[PDB]
């Protein structure tokens, strides 16, 4: 059986000055079964007209049941439970076992989420508080680099990190992972080269678990030893530690240690986690090796290299109506005192009277010094039956209004939402701004139309979205 | 209470002394009593554009018994020559051949809109499997060697005979505005309204009226249904028409239908006046390079035959054939294609003849085929003989099926030369299935100069 997932995204944006453009964005997935061997490829098609193709995987994989493993082979990716996730090119033989992202926006914005390089998610949004949860990453171990272009005020960007919960093994289970190739990129500043991993996961009596990997390359060397127990109560605990000898560009040797610290607790909704990794000042990834010293937005400098890395991610349930995430990461560099902060919180509450959610973003980067606090504030009062909406917008040194109603129609599936209201604040002029949008959702094979008008900027995006 | 789908993939990447990629689907919603119908052809050159070709929704009117569709779609050329149109319609409720001297990609497209890419073991090909969107005009077919070379003949749709029974009345309203497809063509308003009845005695007569802003035709006819002879059909059409600049004109056109009768037998012959033009010509804008085209020569007669014989259990033949004179000039347009084949498992032999030449063009394409199957752990030596206008193809080894039933693959590998430059040595390897129609054929060929390397991926889905 064949199976096929695609997502359409397609915007016109028109304006006076000239800025008037269009831009058209396809996330493609198709999966092919001969027999045994499962073929899985994801493409991704970039418009801009102020039009290029990326192939990010495309593998060819194999089950091997008298082992317990399967064996891929072609362009493929790497788990990143233990070391940073790469993208490869040859094969694989592990063992068969076994993110959402939020954010807050201005106005009528495009959002763009780049993984390892490679374009994954693309849409437009309304103003207010986001919630994604359908992409599927392909190459889904490293860091994912979200961007959300708004229209003339063009930006914020923030990268969010890999979430990892502590490795667990049963007793008697062992999980393993050998492959061997050369380093996959898709981002033009980096070369590739050839490397062998392979990682290995063991289950130790009494929650206890052992876990290690060895990737070595031409030019990099790596160990990895850590443990890990499970309590159940309290959660659980991970502690690894990886040496690292790596030759940057400049053949410039270095020698790297780093210690990881891993913590969860036990599942309404209630997941907790809490990592920490401190790095060395001569420690570097295989990613890191494989550059060409210095290019250029995006841009990368080996002379600062990561340092300490602390990540939270909250959940509380205050009863069945309120639901409370929390989420947020710090990055320090070695050198500069730089740091790259992004931080989430959603305070959510619903019920059959009224519905109030509180959204808060705080977003850092190096090289800007510039932080963006953003407060959201929805409120919808339901009633042929209506939805009063009231939101507003607090971002840095700005402030938007808007109020109005928005509901569904043909019982379940059409939905509609025509907003108004006045956008303004800190830079131009105080104007005001309105949408109309059209949302159909059927067996997922969703429609969503929508048109946008400011006192300069008029918007007309269209997005498809069919899963067989 | 079902999407169907019917998609057709082909993917061909070159290495010579560049890579294509090509997609064919036919999209299909049915929720209620509305019928959305999609046909979209995208496009990839590595040296990417979408092209759709018919975007409509239609509602079956149970009362009436009649049809509502709404949008992007095609008239039926049953009458008149057939059109793509936008707006609205209400209406009551062919397969190619031809010969290649190596590995080459076929682009088969009519009224301007490219419907089918696919590429091709040498030799005679037969595709079957073609899904025409807006199937009524002429096809043109094109096919482009690994040499630049492109044998261009256009084999227009076969055109049968107008029966109906006795009860029943025939009918098609539309208005809109014409989709031209290709460039150089403008975009005007028409209505159409076509009728046609059926009497006793296998009498059926239709008649059919084009307005336009500068096309006025009105047509009338009359049919036959004799059996053992088969089915005759005459028709006379009268148009005024003023061309792309403001000089009026106004003719009549006579077709005559026939068919007899596998045993199918086609002759149509169409004559023309001078002052006659079709609704298609007047949406032109006087002549153009790039697909040439003279208003000032316009077509005059037509014969057109697609005829079928089979000879016993083994042999089987078949000629189609169409040809095309203008008006003050000589110059012949004309379309051939011949093909013998025997088979009864003992030994497979099978010829094939192509002649191609245009209105602007001075030399002709005669094409001659020959393979010769010899079957035997089951194997069957094949060969192939390529021989045209001044060039020669040679190569043979065998060819045949492994998992038995659908799996099967052919080798071959020979010396081509031809005449115009020098010979070199040519061979290609091929995999091909079709278990569960959803299926996919992996290709390879290499030469002494050009490496090429394909697949398709042809299927249907359905639920």
């Amino acid at each position: 059986a064949g199976l096929l997932n695609y997502n359409f995204s397609g915007n016109s944006v028109q304006n006076r000055i000239g800025g008037n453009s269009h831009y058209a964005y396809l996330n493609l997935q198709s999966g092919l079964n001969i027999g045994a061997w499962r073929l899985r490829d994801n493409t991704t098609w970039s418009y801009n007209s102020s039009n290029k193709w990326q192939h990010i995987n495309t593998w060819l994989e194999r089950d091997i049941i008298p082992l317990r493993s399967r064996l891929t082979l072609g362009d493929g990716y790497t788990q990143g439970d233990i070391f940073d996730g790469i993208n490869f090119r040859g094969a694989q033989l592990a063992s068969d076992d076994n993110p959402v992202i939020h954010g807050i926006a201005r106005g009528t914005a495009q959002v763009t989420i780049k993984q390892n390089g490679y374009d994954i998610y693309n849409s437009t949004v309304p103003p207010g508080p986001f919630t994604i949860n359908d992409i599927y990453a392909a190459g889904n171990s490293g860091d994912l680099q979200v961007t959300i272009k708004e229209a003339d005020g063009s930006t914020q960007i923030f990268t969010v990190p890999y979430s990892s919960v502590p490795l667990l093994q049963r007793e008697g289970h062992t999980r393993y992972s050998i492959t061997a190739g050369e380093y996959r990129s898709g981002n033009a500043q980096q070369e590739k080269p050839r490397f062998f991993q392979s990682t290995l996961l063991h289950g130790l009596p009494a929650g206890w678990t052992i876990y290690g990997g060895t990737q070595l390359a031409d030019r990099y060397r790596a160990f990895n030893f850590g443990i890990g127990k499970n309590m159940g109560a309290l959660g659980a605990l991970s502690v690894d530690m990886t040496q690292a000898n790596s030759t940057l560009p400049d053949d410039s040797q270095h020698d790297g240690q780093s210690v990881r610290f891993l913590y969860n607790k036990s599942l309404g909704t209630n997941i907790q986690l809490v990592g920490y990794r401190y790095s060395t000042s001569g420690y570097f990834n295989f990613a890191d090796t494989t550059y060409s010293r210095m290019n250029g937005t995006d841009y990368y400098n080996l002379a600062y290299n990561k340092r300490g890395k602390l990540q939270l991610t909250v959940t509380q349930q205050l009863g069945r109506t309120s639901t409370l995430y929390l989420s947020g990461s710090h990055q320090t560099y070695w050198g500069t005192s730089n740091v790259d902060e992004q931080f989430q919180a959603g305070l959510n509450t619903a019920f059959e009277d009224i519905n109030w959610t509180l959204s808060y973003s705080l977003t850092k980067n190096a090289w800007q010094k510039g932080r963006d606090q953003m407060l959201a504030l929805n409120v919808n009062i339901p009633f042929a039956s209506a939805s009063y909406s009231m939101s507003h917008d607090l971002n840095g040194r700005m402030t938007n209004l808007a109020g109005v109603y928005g509901t569904l129609l043909e019982d379940n599936n059409l939905s509609y939402s025509v907003q108004t209201g006045y956008a303004g604040g800190g830079d131009g002029n105080s104007g005001s701004t309105g949408y109309a949008t059209l949302n159909y959702r059927g067996g997922y094979g969703n429609a969503n139309i929508g048109y946008s008008h400011s006192d300069d900027i008029k918007q007309l995006y269209y997005g498809v979205s069919g899963g067989v």
